[PDB]
């Protein structure tokens, strides 16, 4: 009955890194990322990754409560997640959209 999500997050000419944080830690990653994102830290970003992702034991029964592109190099960004509150869209969508200032390219799952 666990609910994962995919956070997808390349830093401008740094790959693309895949971020696995649970459903409920899925805001405050979102929380953190919209403020890193506007860094120019490469190397805190292991630190990020892996204080907010774990990914040292991973089981089936974990589901996909929703995925997020976001990509400096081409500046995208797109959140795809379900199974939240409705307020909450509110405060999620303000952020994904405050990345329109280094990024146009915003999409949200309605």
């Amino acid at each position: 009955m666990t609910l994962c999500a995919m956070y997808n997050i390349s830093m401008a000419g740094s790959h693309p890194t895949t971020i696995c944080v649970v459903m409920d830690r899925f805001l405050e990653s979102f929380s953190e990322l919209y403020d890193i994102i506007d860094e120019n830290d490469t190397d805190v970003m292991m630190d990020f990754i892996s204080r907010f992702a774990r990914t040292d034991e991973i089981m089936p029964e974990d589901k996909t409560v929703g995925f997020v592109v976001v990509n400096a190099d081409k500046k995208l960004m797109s959140v795809s997640f379900s199974d939240i509150d409705e307020n909450m869209k509110k405060v999620i969508k303000a952020t994904a959209e405050k990345f329109k200032n280094k990024g146009f390219k915003v999409e949200t799952d309605m």
